[PDB]
DNA sequence: CGCCCTGGAGAATCCCGGTGCCGAGGCCGCTCAATTGGTCGTAGACAGCTCTAGCACCGCTTAAACGCACGTACGCGCTGTCCCCCGCGTTTTAACCGCCAAGGGGATTACTCCCTAGTCTCCAGGCACGTGTCAGATATATACATCCTGTGCA
């Protein structure tokens, strides 16, 4: 049985992950 | 026959060491605008005096506010639908280094004249102010103009 999260679960942990990071989210060369 | 509650499972997180790494701060060399004093002349606070619109008020004169009665219709709650983007696995590209080394032009620092304007000065004139005059809005004679009344008639 594969292990899959229900839709909407990863969004919360992504909010927790990125809201704790001050790094820039855009690469240097494209900008 | 199919749904809350429980239990097993899995993985994401927290927290505590454990060692390599680098710039915060200290230390020095140095060096330049702050500090101290003197000079000088100048606007700001103190009256001084004045004058003028804000203040508090009183009383017509309407005019919005309000209370309510009806009402109807859209905000809302509920339900069924379906479709679209998240989660995940597989494909595809962007970027780093290795090779293999050279210059290049543009802001920086230093030097160097040179001439436009601050400062002072006097001469003039021009727009804020007072007054003339017409435009528009106002209030009133007026020549009829519509009921009312004597009034004479058939």
């Amino acid at each position: 049985k594969p292990h899959r999260y229900k839709p909407g679960t990863v969004a919360l942990r992504e909010i927790r992950r990125f809201q704790k990071s001050t790094e820039l989210l855009i690469r240097k060369l494209p900008f």
